[PDB]
């Protein structure tokens, strides 16, 4: 009755028009779950591998017919017959079935698709909301969102090194209001960009990549839009964060942060020690609450110095530093590097391992920030994961494009359902600080 009778994958498209897959799970009783998988770029060899077809005549080699076949031909027969509620047993079964460390045989996308589909089918079976199924009875914290409002780095032609600039409505009373604050600042910013004759078309995540003069111009324009929408810049209103993605401009063989990469030949070329100083400059100069990948993915002492210097004032998120991998998170914790981790579900491949990463972080006093990918789908599972774990934060995009807005809407539904029980922690989300 609760027993899984069908597991079926198919090829669909992500928010960038590139193939991905979805899986559907049915129980004998007819309970249904669908899991869609986002795109996963790979950073190193120590991460779940998304399986692509490689046939360059078709979708530029980005097809997923192989992963789909793996679900239908290998995984389905293995998993069919399990109770839909045995999430852990099922995920482990799939890890063993693949038998390789990076889930490269069956594909991390095939495995995750099934993991999510089973969880959602289980919730449907039990007739409870997904966050309840994942987290148990004590789910209640709506996440303070960090919203990608301006893009730099490779996602831009402006002389800015940092990949993302985000706003966080840490001063809002509820998620619903916080979401409105973000939306309003976003519309004010669009208005400001039009006035300056800058481009208001959006990137993968719904933000702008305007031809600013440099990093200071960008930040100051965000501050402009924050004031224009009528909110405070600070802990009582809206604060700012970075995804530096500094690995993208780290010279491995010179061991220095080379800004000329993205900011032209006048740009600074900084040693780790100087990288930490520049970040500190910005933190003193601006209402910065969070900084992601401020150091290089393998610059472990650089991370240690940064954490020593700002770790008590600022959230420091390891994204490529940790790649949702508890082996790396464990070392960060031991070595006092970072105080936050970016959780990308498909960077690891199962919900079970995902939640293990979230718990390891939390128990070390680190925050876990559930994250979108560049290629998204109409799925909003990470909304439920964020609430399920009372994580307190989420990173799921700017305030346009349904590939982002779907998560925000789902969060609205969850808040609405929790009623008086819902909590929004704002600045108190940062228990790592």
């Amino acid at each position: 009755m609760s027993i899984i009778t069908d597991v079926y994958a198919r090829e669909v498209l992500d928010s960038r028009g590139n193939p991905t897959l979805e899986v559907e799970v049915y129980t004998e009783s007819g309970a249904f779950g669908r899991g869609m998988v986002p795109s996963g770029a790979s950073t190193g060899e120590h991460e779940a591998v998304e399986l692509r077809d490689g046939d360059k005549s078709r979708y530029l080699g980005l097809g997923t017919q192989k992963a789909v076949d793996n679900v239908n031909n290998i995984i389905a027969k293995a998993i069919i017959g399990y109770d839909v509620r045995d999430q852990q047993a099922i995920d482990r079964a799939m890890i063993a079935l693949d038998g390789t460390p990076n889930k490269g045989k069956l594909g991390a996308n095939a495995i995750l698709g099934v993991s999510i589909a089973v969880a959602r089918a289980a919730a449907d079976y039990l007739e409870v909301p997904l966050y309840t199924y994942l987290g148990g009875f004590n789910t209640k914290v709506l996440p303070t969102p960090m919203m990608n409002i301006i893009n730099g780095g490779s996602h831009s032609d402006a002389p800015i090194a940092f990949q993302e600039f985000m706003i966080m409505p840490v001063g809002a009373p509820t998620f619903k209001e916080g979401l409105r604050w973000g939306a309003e600042v976003f519309h004010a910013l669009k208005k400001i960009l039009k006035e300056r004759g800058l481009v208001t078309a959006v990137g993968d995540e719904g933000g702008f990549a305007p031809k600013f003069e440099g990093t200071e111009d960008g930040v100051e324009t965000i501050l402009k839009a924050i004031e224009a929408a009528g909110y405070e810049a600070g802990e009582n209103g809206i604060m700012i964060g970075f995804d530096c993605a500094s690995s993208e401009f780290y010279d491995k063989e010179r061991k220095v942060y080379d800004y000329t990469k993205f900011e032209g030949e006048g740009a600074a070329v900084r040693t780790s020690a100087e990288q930490v100083d520049y970040l500190e400059e910005l933190v003193n100069k601006y209402p910065i609450i969070t900084i992601e990948d401020g150091m290089d993915e393998n610059d472990w002492d650089g991370w240690k110095v940064l954490t020593e210097r700002l770790g008590k004032r600022v959230q420091l998120v390891g994204d490529d530093f940790f790649v949702t991998n508890t082996e790396y998170l464990a070392r960060g914790i031991k070595e006092n590097a970072a105080n936050s981790i970016l959780i990308k579900v498909n960077q690891i491949g199962t919900l079970t391992e995902t939640f293990e990463a979230i718990e390891m972080a939390a128990e070390a006093g680190y925050t876990a920030v559930v994250s979108h990918r560049s290629g998204e789908t109409e799925d909003s599972t990470i909304a439920d994961i964020a609430v399920a774990t009372n994580a307190g934060q989420i990173k799921t995009g700017s305030l346009s494009r349904t590939d982002r807005i779907a998560k925000y809407n789902q969060l609205l539904r969850i808040e609405d359902q929790l009623g008086e029980v819902a909590q929004y922690k704002g600045i108190k989300s940062f228990y790592n600080l």
